[PDB]
């Protein structure tokens, strides 16, 4: 009843439920999300407000299922979860060390590598015939990238290794989606998640003991997350960001690059282009350098219009804490507001012809889209992989574009599914040719 007043009703998702409410209702709306209710906020100007600044943190309520699964410790008070702004901070200064431009740099081996076996991968499949999932291997690239870069481990999961690590994740996945919108069910999504953490103890064991015995370690994620844990009663809070950035830093990753994938099979003459560019920046060169990523201008926009209608991480969640007026509706204290890039991607009000793909959207002389565009979100909670994700991306792609050519199986559908992230419905069932063929 306290929230009555308020504007609202009395491979389709709920995230389109709530554009159709926002194009009805205008800026502010109430909803249920996640067994509570909160208010979806719309405007440019309450973005601005609401997430450009440190008054305003993350509502812990709605971050509970990333938090625990089912009675099972996850994501814990890691980066993403924790949302006691000072406890944040601390971690969050301790490893932006580790996201620096030299730490970054240093990473284009790992990404060129990676994107390299695919690619050869690819490549022996490349017969116009055989349908190759690229979700899948756009996942597995992803994991194996971020295994390598993060942590110093091989996933290998281009060779069809980890099966039960691969599991553990899709499980833990479907326990996240089912937690917040049966015994067997239950079982498998607990020993997955205890799975997970178990990796992480095993990994910082073998770290620990590589580290006394003086063998050389080159600084990393996981340096730093062992740093944010300097003086810790006990190694939970490593774990939880162990974890957090094992899952957060492939999964959004890899949809992205399934989305793109996807978008561009219907998209000859963006492809066309992409390749051009391709062909001009890197030529025959089989590795990408630092240099090469910002020359590859047209591909940074394509990524960009692939984000702005394809978000992998819809949006977020701050806590209001007093009443307060937004857009002309009185909002009460203690309130979720709900921020989704989703939504005001599809909303005409902020992109003309909002459906269709238009690179040039982000074209040089084109105005930048104000508070109405946050794909890694914006303030002092904005991605920490944010760059990370761009380089690897841009290689992966890159690398796609130099050597293949897709077709997407006839079928095969453009519609998402809400599962945790947002991601493709379908596998992304694809037909190779090399390119030139
Ligand atoms: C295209 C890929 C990616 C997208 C679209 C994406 C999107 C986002 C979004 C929207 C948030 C804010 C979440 C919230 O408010 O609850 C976020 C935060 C975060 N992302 Fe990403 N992300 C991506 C890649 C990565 C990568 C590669 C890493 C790690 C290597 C990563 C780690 C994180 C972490 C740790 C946070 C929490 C940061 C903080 O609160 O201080 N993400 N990301
Ligand atoms: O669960 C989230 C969330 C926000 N960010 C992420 C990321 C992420 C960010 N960067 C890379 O990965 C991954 C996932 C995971 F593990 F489920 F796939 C969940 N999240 N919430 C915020 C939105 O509102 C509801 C609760």
């Amino acid at each position: 009843s306290r929230y009555e007043h308020i504007p609202g009703p009395p491979g389709r998702v709920l995230q389109d439920v709530f554009l159709d409410w926002a194009k009805k209702y205008g800026p502010v709306v109430r909803v249920n999300v996640f067994h509570k209710t909160s208010v979806i906020v719309t405007s440019p100007e309450s973005v601005k407000k609401f997430l450009m600044s440190t008054k305003y943190n993350k509502d812990s309520k709605m971050y509970r299922a990333l938090q625990t699964v089912f009675g099972e410790r996850l994501f814990g008070q890691g980066l993403v979860s924790e949302c006691n702004y000072e406890r944040w901070h601390k971690q969050r200064r301790v490893i932006d060390l580790a996201f620096s431009r030299s730490s970054l740099v240093s990473l284009m081996e790992t990404f060129n590598e990676k994107a390299e076996q695919l690619v050869e991968i690819l490549e022996a499949k490349a017969d116009g015939q055989t349908p190759v999932s690229m979700q899948d291997m756009l996942t597995y690239t992803a994991m194996d990238i971020l295994a390598k870069a993060a942590f110093g481990m091989e996933t290998s999961m281009l060779l069809g290794a980890q099966k039960p690590l691969s599991q553990a994740v899709k499980l833990m996945l479907e326990g996240i989606t089912a937690s917040r919108n049966k015994r067997k069910q239950l079982r498998e999504v607990r020993e997955s998640i205890r799975f997970l953490r178990q990796v992480g103890r095993d990994w910082v064991q073998r770290r620990r003991e590589a580290l006394k015995r003086g063998e050389e370690v080159p600084a990393d994620i996981l340096t730093q997350i062992l740093k944010a844990e300097e003086g810790a009663q006990d190694d939970e809070g490593l774990l939880d960001n162990f974890v957090t950035f094992f899952i957060a830093g492939h999964e959004t990753s890899a949809n992205h690059l399934a989305f793109t994938v996807m978008e561009l099979s219907r998209q000859p003459e963006i492809v066309a282009r992409l390749q051009a560019e391709v062909d001009e920046v890197i030529g025959s060169k089989r590795y990408l350098d630092f240099e090469d990523l910002g020359r590859l201008q047209y591909l940074s926009q394509v990524l960009k219009e692939s984000l702005r209608l394809y978000p992998p991480a819809w949006g977020t969640f701050r806590l209001l804490e007093e009443e307060t007026l937004i857009d002309g509706v009185r909002v009460p204290g203690n309130t979720p507001l709900l921020f989704s890039t989703y939504v005001m991607g599809r909303m005409d009000t902020y992109f003309e012809d909002p459906l269709t793909f238009n690179p040039d959207r982000f074209g040089p002389g084109a105005p930048k889209p104000r508070f109405t565009y946050f794909p890694f979100s914006l303030g002092h909670r904005s991605c920490i992989g944010q760059q990370f994700a761009q380089m690897e991306v841009k290689v992966v792609m890159a690398k796609l574009l130099q050597r293949l050519e897709f077709r997407l199986v006839p079928g095969q559908r453009f519609g998402l599914q809400e599962q945790a992230t947002l991601k493709p419905l379908d596998p992304v069932l694809c037909t190779l040719r090399p390119r030139g063929w």
